[PDB]
């Protein structure tokens, strides 16, 4: 099932992301159900707002949030929900929310995949604008929802985004 | 896997709808496959007719017809295939087929995904419309496929929709 | 051409809008140029947000602004960039952007396209969600583009609606 | 505008036909106005139908009924509403509705577009599934409409078409 | 899951096709992955083409490229990745890659699904220009990836692609 | 109309280009009609192709092959066949077809619509995938139609897309 899918065949620079949401698509908040590794729906969201790019976990990793590692994978097409994606993580961002600290990171699909991504080596080489497109959406898609709300921090670096990995990796490992 | 989703965490006014449909979709007929929990294609409709909201079932339920019980879902934007939906009964709609009796229920998104369907209490708070189009559906949808055939009886309140869940589940459970 | 299409066949009750903008499409700001009647591109937005209705003009009217009211048109399934539905207004929102005042107002279809929106009668009908919705929308989806900025003021009636019409359509008249 | 648009390169064999509704589309009847030559929509249908083929009229003809030719292409790829496609007639479905008689020609996609429908001389060419589901649609799609009704008749030939558009744009050339 | 899901009900005829690609779809070859029964994306193609037909396999079959046996998959509507298909092979496409030979099937809709494909009987029953556009589809879709290459050799009919599907499942049974 | 919007507000480097076919679209070559400004269907293309980019034309110019210049448009999201968008001209890629020479320019949306593609200066700016995937296109959509042929010659510069644009637009305005 996507339960046992790896977390990477050579972490932290070649991971698997397992894909909950697609890019450019209807603002429904999927989640992977961890008992059952079925797609459930977490929230109809209220705002006019779409995740900027796909969006899902990597598997087999468990942060200081309780959660596997979040992580947002450009593409030049959206992918299908509950497919999985070989990636190179570039970058990350941090936020706060009512929960405690959080981050996103950014992964681009592996030379092997496609080479449309080989230059993005860094956060400096994402595009300016994909990445203030997603720090706003994450400051204001839970405008809406009372009990939740996001504080958008700023952006770290690969090592950071490769460090989030091992941390999480390590501590599952250990559970 | 799909087959080990609960029927709900409060049945019958909270439950979980495994969707096989989506709304606003191509004829396509799919029904998961009790054994392999995967999604297979029925039928290529014959008629020109589309499911009215998300269709799928209550997993952990047994009608008297050998299936768990059958469910319409509303929501803003069209679910994916195999994903669950967390939802409250409102209604049900009364038929006959080639078989038996049937029915098929309507639950709305629970309020903890979405307050947008929080008014609708019981079966007169849905539109007017959408009942006529979904009865309309039922009557029509199998008219060009020969052996199979539907008479749409009548529409029964929320209680009589909640009967039938905690029937058919209390039929599984002790099967 | 589009050009040529009436204000209305019964004004302020009975407009037609011009669609610039289907609902749940993807973040192109179209305007149609009122020398050649074609859509033209103005924008591709920076902001992952989508216009939550139908968006597009009242022709034949001239507001404060210099151009055609503007109207957001609910509909259940989204139209075709460049067609015209027959609606009835029943509320407007009012906000201040770089330039000076403005006003989107909600109109929706007129009984004879469809009984559906009949029980929308003013602004206080149409439901919580989509008014915060779009609301939210107007604050923020300017949020990334230097130059142009929205604050929301709040809502105002069908009888608001109507006279912002009747303003604008005798104002043109006059021009 | 669609205004100019011929009837055909070589009536009644070699048509153009407008596209006022695509295939597999959501259930928007659109019409041209006459008068601006725009896309207005006429109703938003209460059945969940939609029509079968590509829909639209052949320009400068005039039916018994009041309005030009009603015609349904098959293509393998839904058109865009507005455009226009040359064809080429092969069958015709006869009805009555609340107004009189009325018919709905098909024409399929001209030899200089593609080879695809070369092998559809006559109505006996086209497929079985494809006839049925298209009178099934005729009769069923304003069951749920209070006014308009169709009762189906049956299927003549390509000649029984031809003499349509040939009797329906002469009519036209001597309004 | 994927994984368990049968050859067929009655082999060679009637078989199963699980589905990785729909027919019309983005340029995203998914592969479903044999340890974990999950989709996985293969590759982002560089060539703008994409698979003429849905695409997936058989079940419990090993090729002597050691893969399942590969389908294509004509039908009115598109699939759903990771889906299963009832269905009945007609022809199959030899060709030469980097590794050696290959074939790619073709199988249409069993009749309890749709009397639609029940016509196409054997291999020169299936439309020229689908058959020349599935040769060209698989002549070039790799000729911007280094590494991997195709060439065509022709078609075979339904009785080749019959031995093909039990020479492999014989092969599969006995691994 | 279509046919009154100008070639551009500063030509060369600021064009409008009327999109004919958009991004990412089903195979269907439209064309706009010289006369009527409507959208006809010239083509529903054999191969398994799409168009890489918006595909349209500059308004207002002759080019030796008797057609307006011939523009390709990258953008974010697929544009509205018959909208009008405002770009700058970065690249061209000539080929020779059945008729003699043919060119095909690359042009992305200006500043003012978007900042994402002012680092995109000249031709060695463009993507390495996108050029060769444009190529291959052009090199192969065309190779199930007889009569219609295209062999790819190779890239030139913004100038040389530049002085195509003028060179056409003044044997317009002098024809
Ligand atoms: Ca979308
Ligand atoms: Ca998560
Ligand atoms: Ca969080
Ligand atoms: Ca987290
Ligand atoms: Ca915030
Ligand atoms: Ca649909
Ligand atoms: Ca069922
Ligand atoms: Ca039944
Ligand atoms: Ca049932
Ligand atoms: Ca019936
Ligand atoms: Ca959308
Ligand atoms: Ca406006
Ligand atoms: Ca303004
Ligand atoms: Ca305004
Ligand atoms: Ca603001
Ligand atoms: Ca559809
Ligand atoms: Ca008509
Ligand atoms: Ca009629
Ligand atoms: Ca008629
Ligand atoms: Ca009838
Ligand atoms: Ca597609
Ligand atoms: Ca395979
Ligand atoms: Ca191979
Ligand atoms: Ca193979
Ligand atoms: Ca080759
Ligand atoms: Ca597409
Ligand atoms: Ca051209
Ligand atoms: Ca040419
Ligand atoms: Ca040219
Ligand atoms: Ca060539
Ligand atoms: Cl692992
Ligand atoms: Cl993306
Ligand atoms: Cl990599
Ligand atoms: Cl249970
Ligand atoms: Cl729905
Ligand atoms: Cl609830
Ligand atoms: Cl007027
Ligand atoms: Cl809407
Ligand atoms: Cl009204
Ligand atoms: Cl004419
Ligand atoms: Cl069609
Ligand atoms: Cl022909
Ligand atoms: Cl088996
Ligand atoms: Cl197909
Ligand atoms: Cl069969
Ligand atoms: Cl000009
Ligand atoms: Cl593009
Ligand atoms: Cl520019
Ligand atoms: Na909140
Ligand atoms: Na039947
Ligand atoms: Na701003
Ligand atoms: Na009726
Ligand atoms: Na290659
Ligand atoms: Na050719």
């Amino acid at each position: 099932s996507l339960l046992n899918v790896p977390a990477g065949k050579d972490l932290p620079e070649d991971i698997y992301v397992v894909i909950e949401i697609p890019a450019n698509a209807d603002p429904i908040k999927y989640e992977i159900d961890k008992e059952s590794g079925a797609l459930f729906v977490d929230r109809f969201m209220s705002t006019a707002m779409f995740y900027p790019c796909n969006y899902g976990y990597i598997n087999h990793t468990l942060s200081l949030d309780g959660d596997p590692v979040d992580v947002l994978v450009p593409t030049p097409y959206p992918l299908q929900p509950g497919s999985v994606t070989r990636c190179r993580p570039v970058g990350v961002l941090k936020m706060t929310d009512e929960a405690g600290e959080d981050a996103k990171l950014v992964a681009v699909p592996h030379s092997k995949l496609s080479k449309e991504y080989d230059h993005i080596k860094d956060v400096n080489d994402l595009p300016e604008l994909l990445k203030a497109q997603i720090a706003h959406f994450f400051e204001h898609y839970k405008d809406l929802e009372k009990g939740k709300w996001v504080k958008v921090e700023g952006w770290e670096n690969a090592e950071a985004a490769k460090a989030e990995i091992v941390a999480s990796f390590e501590r599952a490992k250990n559970k």
